[PDB]
């Protein structure tokens, strides 16, 4: 299904894993596999498919917050689609050379892992 | 004249001379820059954001990784430079994921743009 937040956020369950699949709560660490695109015209800025899985903790400011609260209570194997605004990204700003200010991303993301 | 060491590696070399009273990055100041930085073993440029939106950040806080801090000091507006910056003054044993695996030398080219206060 889907959810929305008042900020523009939008979290939208792709796909489900499992039954018995480990669940990420804040403070676990994750292991997460993602295509990252620009909103405004689908292009693809990362992925890491082919590649290591991506390891964070879930809670503590180490991505984005529409990761953030994206990735949160996902069970491994889910797939999410996150629509993140600029306030829950890289803001009015930007971001480097990758993220052109006031950009909204797509990322869709599936959790690999969760250590309990 | 132009190249200058540092005892942990850091190479900083200048490749263009800007505004001869361009606007200094001095520690604790907010400057803007442009980048292009390169993996140096297999010379993969992983970012730049020439032609986009220059990157913003206080100088000397740890906010960038020390190659920058230490080597940005002292540009001036329109002044260019490569940085050659071991792991210590990088990323270091952990690297960052893939495109810059652990104990990798990093090569920038920094051109300065502004400088705020
Ligand atoms: C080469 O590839 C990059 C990732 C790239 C950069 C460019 C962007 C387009 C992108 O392609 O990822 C991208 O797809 C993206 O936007 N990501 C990556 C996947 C998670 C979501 C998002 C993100 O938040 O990235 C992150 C985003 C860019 C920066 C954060 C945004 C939220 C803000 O609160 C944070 O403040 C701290 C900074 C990057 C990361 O996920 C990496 C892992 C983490 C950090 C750098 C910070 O958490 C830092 O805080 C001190 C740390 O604790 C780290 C471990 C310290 C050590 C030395 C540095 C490691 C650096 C690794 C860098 C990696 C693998
Ligand atoms: C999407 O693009 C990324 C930049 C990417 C990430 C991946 C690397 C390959 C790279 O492509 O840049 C790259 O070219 C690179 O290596 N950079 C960027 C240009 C400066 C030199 C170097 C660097 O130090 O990056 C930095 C490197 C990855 C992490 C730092 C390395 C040194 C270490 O001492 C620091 O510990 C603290 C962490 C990323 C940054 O320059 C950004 C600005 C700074 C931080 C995230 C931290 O300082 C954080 O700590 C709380 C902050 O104080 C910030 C301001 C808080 C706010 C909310 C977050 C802003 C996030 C911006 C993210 C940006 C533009």
């Amino acid at each position: 299904q889907v959810r929305t937040y008042p900020n523009g956020l939008i979290v939208e369950e792709l796909s489900m894993g499992k039954p018995n699949g480990k669940r990420a709560d804040p403070g676990k660490t994750v292991s997460v596999r993602y295509i990252g695109k620009l909103q405004k015209n689908g292009k693809i800025f990362d992925s890491n498919i082919g590649k290591s899985p991506f390891k964070f903790r879930l809670g503590i400011g180490s991505v984005i917050k529409g990761w953030d609260v994206g990735v949160n209570g996902m069970r491994v194997g889910d797939k999410r689609k996150l629509t993140i605004p600029p306030s829950m990204g890289y803001g009015v700003k930007g971001a480097g050379g990758q993220i052109p200010p006031n950009s909204w991303l797509t990322f869709d993301v599936e959790l690999i892992n969760v250590q309990l």
